[PDB]
């Protein structure tokens, strides 16, 4: 029997042999195919990353979709944004062109080898919260549509590469270190950047779902140590590291500096706004205080939003903005693109900009910067105690779109609830070391008042 615990806020995730197996994939396919037909759709693209359980689960998923009466277009093993891309453009199928606007990618993303999961787009929307709980409920209830959908395999890689290459022409070749952590990003990302004219020093770009080198998880700096060492030991100029399904890009300079995605977004916003005067640029409440001012000085309108990739995507579709990015490293180009997050496309857009200068590392390092703390763990209940009763000494505003973002003249504090983990997340940024300390001291005393007696992590 299916476990409700695999149905998360933004996707479905489980562990092979424990909460996830072929039967589970099939019921999820049947539930999702049923929702597609109830919205009048008749087809779904499916794709997988390079995990060992991938081929079995994507086959079971396809069986379930077809049992609901939905046709399946299988684009095989490709990065996640390539499945999004297949759900965005006309497909030159053997029975004629066809447009298919829902997809499911079977992928465990940055997680250990035995994890896997499903990322779901239903008629262009990245479904979350109640719509995902509604798939679990159809399964419990056996409330399904019935039919006999067709199945076809389709390789969408050539259309994808040609679509990017035909719009991006680098000023000069740039020599890159590309680290895929043995994840699905490696083959097509290397193909793409070679197609743009770059020479590559490859790290772990062959598929190996045992992840025998380092997990493809650029969110941990320990997984970037190979790219940093390779940049010291070769004449490559810039390092790119992908997470396991390619919807996130990590960027390292020649001198070993990680460029966090809020700084990356400044560089993209500048170039995008130069062609879109006045446009909104969306980012989440974890991003640097520096973005608001940067975006204004560059002639745009900053729009600070909630954290969560699917929430940022919904907001992009609501506003028609040309660009969004989140601290976690998903970057969404609607300008000249399709508006889904894509690590390989972001890489290409970054090379377009970096190739205009002789020293890309100086360009990246010179982006605005500040001092910060790492993330701290302490949900929901205490966040409300804080909102109603906290005397934050000297703050300019307490922002409440997502937790409490407290803004000071010289930095900011954020306390919020996660959307998987059952505890409160904190982060701090300031314009000097002493200002970082005073801000924490301020949060410290507020949390001592709100939940008096608890052991804090700072
Ligand atoms: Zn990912």
């Amino acid at each position: 029997m299916i476990s409700q615990s695999i149905f998360k806020a933004y996707d479905i995730r489980g562990v092979i042999g424990k909460t996830l197996d072929a039967d589970v994939a099939r019921s999820i396919g049947r539930a999702f195919g049923s929702e597609v037909r109830a919205q009048g759709g008749d087809a779904v693209v499916v794709a997988r990353d390079g995990r060992l359980s991938g081929p079995e689960l994507v086959g079971a998923l396809a069986d379930g979709l077809r049992a609901a009466g939905v046709d399946v277009v299988d684009v095989g093993m490709v990065p996640t944004p390539v499945g999004y891309f297949a759900a965005s453009v006309p497909l030159a199928l053997s029975g004629g062109e066809r447009r298919v606007d829902s997809c499911i990618v079977v992928t465990g993303s940055h997680n250990p080898p035995d994890y896997n999961g499903f990322k779901m787009v239903l008629r262009g929307a990245a479904i979350y919260g109640d719509q995902i709980q509604g798939l679990y409920k159809r399964i419990v209830d056996a409330r399904f549509e019935t039919g006999s959908g067709s199945y076809e395999q389709y390789d969408v890689a050539d259309q994808y590469v040609e679509r990017i290459v035909g719009d991006i022409k680098l000023t000069r070749p740039l020599k890159l270190v590309v680290d895929a952590g043995n994840g699905v990003a490696g083959p097509l990302a290397t193909r793409l950047f070679k197609a743009l004219g770059c020479e590559l020093v490859e790290l772990f770009t062959d598929i190996d779902g045992n992840f025998p080198n380092h997990h493809p998880d650029p969110a941990h700096p320990e997984n970037l140590q190979d790219v940093i060492a390779k940049l010291k030991a070769t004449d490559a100029e810039i390092g790119f590291a992908f997470d396991g399904d390619g919807d996130r890009l990590g960027v390292v300079t020649k001198d070993g500096q990680i460029i966090y995605p809020d700084r990356q977004l400044m560089l993209f916003a500048e170039e995008v706004l130069s062609r879109n005067p006045g446009a909104q640029i969306i980012y989440d409440v974890k991003c640097t205080r520096n973005l608001a001012r940067w975006v204004r000085e560059k002639g745009g309108e900053p729009l600070m939003w909630k954290t969560g990739h699917s929430l940022v995507k919904a907001k992009l579709r609501e506003t028609g903005a040309p660009l969004a990015g989140e601290m976690s490293g998903h970057v969404f180009f609607k300008d000249r693109w399709y508006g889904f997050d894509d690590g390989l496309y972001t890489g290409a857009r970054l090379l377009e900009i970096l190739a205009r200068v002789a020293d890309p590392s100086a360009l990246l390092n010179g982006l605005p910067n500040a001092v910060s703390t790492p993330e701290l763990q302490l949900n929901v209940k205490l966040i409300d105690k804080l909102r109603a009763d906290a005397k934050f000494d000297g703050a300019d505003e307490v922002v409440t779109i997502d937790g409490l973002r407290v803004e000071y003249p010289d930095g900011f504090g954020l306390a919020r609830s996660s959307n998987t983990t059952p505890v409160v997340v904190l982060r701090f940024e300031a314009t000097s070391d002493a200002a970082l300390a005073r801000i924490q001291d301020d949060f410290r005393r507020a949390l001592k008042a709100a939940k008096p007696g608890a052991n804090l992590p700072f």
